[PDB]
């Protein structure tokens, strides 16, 4: 999520 950071990213993914």
């Amino acid at each position: 999520l950071f990213l993914x």
